This record gives C-alpha cells, sequence and structure tokens, in this order.
C-alpha cells in the first residue's frame, strides 16, 4: 500500500537520509580503540558499529548501502527521492587534517557516484571538515559546481567548537556564493557538556541531540548570522530541535538579555527570533511522525517552511509514512510538506 | 482590558510559579562569588541579578525581597488573586556549609510561613530544602506540611551537579508521598560539568539553559522509574513543560529503541510510556510562555486538567501577558481550569 510515483497526489521526498562509508566507520573504531574518541563517539559509535542488537546491526548494514538494497527499502515505503548525507559526526572529530580532507573527499565522490547512478532517486548534500574552513569552502564549490550536490550537512560541533566563531566564516561565505542551504544535523555533545546526559543514557537522539543542535542553531541566530548573511537558509530536523515550541520564551529572554547588556555575544539583531524562523530557518520532521507537532510548526513558521524527512535508516517505519499520508491537512498543504517545499529549498 | 482581582471574569487568577528572595541568602551568593566558591552558573545568574545596574535587574531584586504590601499591590495591578511562592533559584542548594544551608532554609521557610499567615487569601507557600542533606529535607517537608501551611516544595533542579534520580535523594520522595504533596522542579543554571558552551553564547539562563537543565532532570526521573516506585507522586514543571511535551513522540520512540537494543544498563523497562507518565504524574505551568499555540498544544498532549497558569513574577511581570491569557480563544470552562481550578486541585488549596 505504499507506492512510488505520486499517485496519491505528491511525491514523497525524504530530506534527512543517512549513509556511511566503511573506511570512516573504521576510523571511529580506531579512535575508540586508541583513546582519542570523545565520550560521544564512544557512546554513539561504540553502540552502532559494535552492538549485536537487531537495531544497531540493521542500521549499520542499511547505512553502508548506496544501491539496490536502499532502493528496495525506499520502494517498499513509497519514498520517491532521498536527500543523502554522510552520517554524523562525519569527519568532524578527526584530529589529522590530511586524513579528514581525504576521507571527506572520498565520501563526497562516493555519494556523487551513487547519485549519478540513481539520478531520479538519490540527491546529495556534501560533507565537509570545518577543522579546515578554507578547504571546506573549496569543497562547497566542488559539490555545488562539479558533483551536483544541493548543499552541505554539518554535524553540529567540530571538536567542541561552534559555527558562530569567526574562524568558520569561510563556510558561510562559500554557501552564500553558491547560494545553497546548510543542514545542521545533530551530533553527540562535546566532552564539555555531555556528562550529565551520558550518565543517564540521554546523550543521543532521545535528548542530547536536540540540546546540542538547538543550541547550535540558536547561537548562530543570536550572533547575527542572518544579518551578516540575509540570503542564508539553515535547515534543521527533528521538528526544529524544540526551538519553535520555545519561540515565545526565546524572544522574550533574548530581548531582555539584549536590552540589559548582559552578554558580550548577545547584541541587537535586525529581526526577532520569530522573524528569522520565518525567513531564514527551515525545518524537517525527521523522527517526529506526529501530526500535532508538525501542524504546530507549520502554524508558527509557515507551511512553506516545514518538510517531510524519514531519518532513514535510524527510523525506518512504514507505519510512520502511512500516518503522514493520513494527516488532516489539505491536499495542497500535504503536497508542500512531502514534495514542493523540498523542491524549492533544495533547488531540485 | 481591565485586570481586576475578585474573579468577576469567571475565575480567580492563581499564579503558580512566583518567586521571592531573602537578603541573607543573596548575601551568601555574593560571598561565594567574591571568594571563588560560586559555580559558573551562580556567577552568571546572581552576578547579574544582585549586581547588575540594569533596570530589569534592580527592580527584580527589590520585588523579590518584598513579601508584603508592594507585592500585593503588584498582584492587584495585574488581577492576580493568589500567588504560589517559593524561594528563588538556586535556593540553598549550592551551599557548601550544610549548617549554613539548613539554618538559612529554616529561616526562609519561617519567613514565608509568616508572610502567608499575614495574607492568607493571597499568598500560598512552597517550602525550600537542602538536598545535600536528604534526611533534614524530609523533616522539613514534614514541618512545612504540619506546621507551616505549605502545599509542597520547590527544588531548584540539580544540587551541586547531583540529580534527584540518584538513590541518595530517596528520603525526599518518601517524605513527599507521606505528606501527599507535589514537587515543583524549578530551573537552575546548569552545573559546571555542562554549562560552558551555553555560558559562552549567553544561553545559560532562562533563554535556553534553564530548559535544558530542567527538562533533562525531569526526563532522568521519568526514565529511572520514579513513578513506578512512587505512583502517587506528582511532579510540576514550568515553562510549558521544559519542551518535553513537544518532544514527546521522539522521547518515546528513542526511549523504547534504547531499551529494546539494550544500549544503556541504566535504562530499564518502565511500566508506562513517557506519554503515560505525563498524563498521570507530571503537571505543567505556562510560566514565561504567555503564548496560546504552545498552551493549547500542551493541553492536547497532557490534558486540559494538567496545565496551569503561572506568571513567573517578578522575572516576567507583564500586564499585557495577563490580558492575552484572559483573552484566549478557549472555552470559559477550560479557561477557568487553566487559571484556577487545576491549581486548586493539584495544590490542595
Ligand atoms: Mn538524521
Ligand atoms: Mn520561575
Amino acid at each position: 500500500d505504499l507506492k512510488t510515483g505520486g499517485e496519491q497526489g505528491y511525491l514523497r521526498i525524504a530530506t534527512e537520509e543517512a549513509f556511511a562509508t566503511r573506511e570512516i566507520i573504521d576510523v571511529y573504531l580506531r579512535m575508540i580503540r586508541d583513546g582519542t574518541a570523545d565520550k560521544g563517539m564512544v557512546s554513539l559509535w561504540g553502540f552502532y558499529a559494535q552492538s549485536p542488537s537487531e537495531r544497531a546491526t540493521q542500521i549499520l548494514e542499511r547505512l553502508l548501502d548506496l544501491g539496490e538494497r536502499r532502493i528496495a527499502d525506499m520502494d517498499a515505503t513509497g519514498i520517491d527521492k532521498a536527500i543523502l548525507a554522510l552520517t554524523s559526526p562525519g569527519v568532524q572529530p578527526l584530529h589529522d587534517l590530511d586524513e579528514a580532507r581525504t576521507l571527506a573527499t572520498r565520501a563526497n565522490d562516493t555519494l556523487a557516484d551513487a547519485c549519478q547512478k540513481y539520478p531520479d532517486r538519490f540527491i546529495g548534500m556534501g560533507t565537509v571538515a570545518p577543522q579546515d574552513p578554507e578547504w571546506s569552502a573549496r569543497e562547497i564549490h566542488r559539490g555545488a559546481r562539479e558533483l551536483g550536490f544541493k548543499g552541505i550537512q554539518i554535524n553540529s560541533h567540530t571538536q567542541g567548537r561552534y559555527l558562530d566563531e569567526e574562524f568558520f566564516d569561510p563556510i558561510f561565505r562559500a554557501l552564500v556564493e553558491v547560494d545553497q542551504p546548510l543542514y545542521i544535523h545533530p551530533a553527540t555533545s562535546p566532552d564539555s557538556m555531555i556528562d550529565p546526559m551520558l550518565e543517564a543514557g540521554l546523550d543521543g537522539a532521545i535528548f542530547g541531540f536536540g540540546v546540542e543542535t538547538g543550541m547550535h542553531l540558536l547561537r548562530l541566530i543570536t550572533i547575527g548570522i542572518f544579518d551578516k548573511y540575509p540570503s542564508l537558509q539553515i535547515m534543521v530536523g527533528h521538528m526544529g530541535e524544540a526551538l519553535p515550541y520555545w519561540l515565545y520564551r526565546l524572544d522574550y529572554m533574548h530581548q531582555a538579555g539584549v536590552r540589559s547588556q548582559r552578554y558580550e555575544r548577545m547584541k541587537p539583531l535586525k529581526k526577532t527570533i520569530e522573524g528569522y524562523l520565518k525567513s531564514n530557518v527551515l525545518v524537517t520532521n525527521s523522527g517526529v511522525a506526529w501530526e500535532p507537532a508538525i501542524k504546530f510548526c507549520q502554524q508558527v513558521m509557515g507551511e512553506d517552511r516545514v518538510m517531510y524527512a524519514m531519518d532513514y535508516p535510524y527510523q525506518y517505519v512504514a507505519d510512520e509514512v502511512r500516518a503522514m499520508d493520513a494527516m488532516d491537512m489539505s491536499a495542497q498543504t500535504k503536497k508542500k510538506f512531502f514534495q514542493t517545499n523540498a523542491e524549492k529549498w533544495f533547488k531540485l
């Protein structure tokens, strides 16, 4: 009952879909073995790459496939197109810059090859190495102009550092030059923040992912990234990492902080936080196949700014697709949500 | 829109997360800041509120300190009939000298009891405790229920980086169930172990860090099985549930995924889903969130009987917020629950 081809009145374009390369997963394993992995890596990838559980082993196998098996899984859930990115944390944790750039290059060329082979099914977002912002800028050039990619995905922090630092500016300069979106995907929190979450089993997707990612998007908003770069669009998954829900409180407390001069890095902005959510931020529902949360986001940010995502293979659930197809929404809204918003914002 | 006391609009306005301070305890914070024993959160939060020359800070400190006619006037001016009062975060929880903590918490509780006696139709008390000493805290829970007329207690999230899911804190929960009173988990700044990236961006306080710390704490309690151990226990949180109601689908999906894959020895099977515990054991206020779409979303998730009005005076003392809440496109029956009768039930007023 879930079919490709758009007969139900829209294509299903899934906008937060993951893959891995074996050589990068082997680096994570090396890091865990040699003690250079951070606590988040040990937690996340010591689980996914090593647990014998059904969940981990299926995720690992699915991540590594970029062909007929992934296509079969998409066919079986009626997914027309998938926007693919290297799974978190990509090469961001790597201490050897030459190794990070090499592996990122390879992962990008691997993705490009797959998209060339399945051009009606797979759409690519590039991976970068923000450890090297200037290289990353050139890799943004290459993905947009040579590889056919539609943007980049950054897996939140790089070695405990956030994108609001001036150090990272070449990434933003390059994105606005090629006029492509940035997708800030979660990662585990850095060692400076993870301990109370990790000790309770909360460091991953259940909680810590949202803390890390929402903090990252928020600190970019509050540093004025969209005043510096008014064309820039930043996408986040998981229903906006709670930011839409907190909006009233964000704006109230932002304004209080600005006016009171409480903080060096919180100065006046040209728009409210609400205003940036309406003009510069875009949200997917990855992991949140939940009609009230989706409708809430659509109401707060505008229906044109909210997109369907599956989060394959971390959350591959046919009944979720069925629930999304069944939502109490107009045909027109549902087509935006499943298809045409993604067509617009990713320039498909 | 006139804001009047007396319920002529169809309900009393019962404000359920309202703060006060004591000069002696603020002086301790200043001492800890000066001597270097204050954590980064204390330096940030109380360095600001107790020392900032900012207009917001100065007026907030004066209002915090008043437990009399000024506070009453401020309530009258915004049509607030009753305020549920608690010692402002982080209370005595950061203190290293337990004699001092116990003495100052006793004093603060005595002061609050005295004020509530003076204005018994306007002020309702929640006790403060010192979780560093869970035995003393248990006695203080009983003292507040027996002698002081209090309706429960407020704990200001973590105590020196230690969380209530730890077995050490069990005597506090045992005492709450014995007196049959709720726990309000109010925010605090994050501990030094988690605060640094937030603090650097100006995000450690009410804008963001408070919700992270508090949502985390409540999620840790849910997932340790506090409500299987204590099925009668009610835990209240402000700020529209510290995002948990909005995350709920993701919370349950990933909690179940973790348990079934045996990922964390800490995370064991629970008798209810997280959704089940929200509907049976957690209560939410809208402190700081005078925003209809979020209130209505939370009502749908939790049930309209489980969501209450709060002002968060004096940190967020805004007449126009009251006006907006009075004017929500919501039935008279639901509005009366939200402002009045839910609080009357859950606080046993
Ligand atoms: Mn994902
Ligand atoms: Mn408060």
